[PDB]
């Protein structure tokens, strides 16, 4: 009787976005919510068609995980006319008044934590040094990723500024460094010429990679240039959203770092404020101040992610139920 709430996910190639729609999907039917859940294979423009389906199917509420956080707005305008609220799920969605909510993950936190590992296993606040560092972002129309650029920044700064740390490549401001769609194969092709160019002498010592599938393809691209053996081991490569590959690579001591961002608990905290929107209720926030979308600083609910690497592996991975041994074999 509750009826439909539509959830818009971007893409199931990266792994995350299938659990983050399937804990939703659950959650709703605890609530007593029907779910229409449609992923956009990262065309922006099939997004666009399943939410301007799900508009005029009547659901009472959409949960949208923006392709490219600007291309809804006349979309979302359609929304707001037929009086469906609109909660921006993980990436926030841009240019519009017409956004009531966001839950997300702390995501200047993500860039913290994927800079600590890198400055804490260098040594660098010791003293040690100097290292190569090259620096990779995420996608342009995804408004996180200057978020995790800037938090790992706030972090390197310094020891970029006093060349402890050194960006061998020249390459440093966020337009230079970004990557398409997140693309592993995009992330790649710039390791190899960063390698071929700018390293005619020497090796990298860390990459600052802020999500798993560019961990991998930065990897790839350094294997192919004769890293990953005894006499020149691979560089620091951090990471996020402890992929199944990603984890394996870890365990194999391959990829350094991860960032577990437990899609069970987002899912949770979408489905409840969902729910309270619905029934004339008080959304939880923890956060009116950051979350400027260009039009209006939406409220914000933001959960906290969680460093791995090798030694919490399975701590934080396993022991929590969030993968299965095998899972990550
Ligand atoms: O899909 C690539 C990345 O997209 C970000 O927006 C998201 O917060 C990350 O967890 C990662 O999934």
């Amino acid at each position: 009787a509750k009826g439909t709430v539509g959830i818009a996910m971007p893409t199931k190639s990266s792994e995350r976005w299938v659990a983050d729609g399937q804990n939703m999907v659950d959650q709703f039917k605890a609530f007593g919510y029907d779910t229409d859940l449609q992923y956009g294979d990262d065309v922006v423009q099939n997004q666009v068609s399943q939410i301007e389906n799900m508009i005029t199917k009547g659901v009472k509420l959409l949960v949208i995980a923006p392709i490219d956080g600007s291309s809804l707005t006349n979309t979302l305008q359609h929304a707001a006319d037929l009086k469906i609220p609109v909660i921006s799920y993980d990436r926030l969605i841009k240019g519009t008044p017409n956004v009531d909510y966001y839950a997300t993950f702390d995501n200047t936190k993500v860039g913290v934590l994927q800079a600590n590992y890198i400055v804490d296993t260098l040594g660098v606040a010791d003293g040690k040094g100097p290292f190569n560092l090259e620096l990779f972002a995420g996608s342009p129309d995804d408004n996180n990723a200057t978020y995790f650029f800037q938090g790992a920044m706030s972090v390197l700064q310094p020891y970029i500024d006093s060349g402890k740390l050194v960006v061998k490549s020249g390459q440093t401001t966020f337009d230079q460094i970004a990557t398409l769609r997140w693309d592993g194969g995009l992330a790649q092709s710039r390791m190899d010429n960063l390698l071929s160019q700018a390293y005619t002498s020497g090796r990298v010592d860390a990459v600052l990679s802020p999500y798993d599938g560019i961990s991998r393809g930065v990897i790839s691209a350094l294997k192919s240039a004769g890293y990953g053996n005894a006499a020149k081991p691979l560089p620091i490569v951090t990471g996020q959203d402890a992929e199944l590959a990603s984890v394996k690579s870890i365990v194999a001591g391959e990829q350094t770092q991860t960032v577990f961002k437990d899609t069970r608990e987002l899912a949770k905290a979408a489905v409840q404020e969902a729910d309270a929107v619905l029934t004339g209720g008080t959304p939880q926030v923890n956060d009116t101040e950051t979350y400027d979308n260009g039009v209006k600083v939406v409220p914000s609910y933001l959960l906290d992610p969680v460093s791995v690497d090798k030694s919490n592996y399975k701590k934080v991975l396993i022991d929590s139920g969030y993968y299965t041994e095998t899972q990550v074999q």
